[PDB]
């Protein structure tokens, strides 16, 4: 159908915002520390701790196969990695650091998002 269609260009602009604050978000990581999955060879406990693991690449391939229907899904991802992080290290490590750091630049980026996506439609 025609309304398919008009649906799936919406899904696709969403989709060319949301690559934008990912790159944006990443861009804040600049130690790469959440860029992959943590390593179950190096930390074989994690999924002990961890129920929900997440990392900016397992974001991108979501995002690239047009996986987050509203910019909610994404932010929820997003959150992940930042409230996984800071439940696996203690306070005084440079990854919890990173995390808080991320978090908090990342805010103003993600503000702007939704006013956009709002805003858009």
């Amino acid at each position: 159908s025609m309304e398919q269609v008009a649906m799936e260009l919406r899904l696709t602009e969403l989709t060319r915002l949301l690559r934008s604050v990912l790159d944006q978000l990443q861009d804040k990581d600049p130690a790469r520390i959440f860029a992959q999955p943590v390593s179950l060879k190096e930390v074989p406990d994690y999924l002990d701790h961890i129920k929900h693991p997440m990392d900016f690449a397992t974001m991108r391939k979501r995002l690239e196969a047009q996986g987050y229907k509203n910019l909610h899904e994404f932010e929820e991802d997003f959150d992940l990695i930042i409230d996984n992080c800071m439940k696996y290290n203690a306070r005084d490590t440079v990854f919890y650091r990173a995390a808080v750091r991320l978090r908090d630049q990342g805010g103003v980026v993600l503000r702007q998002a939704r006013r956009e996506v709002d805003s858009i439609g």
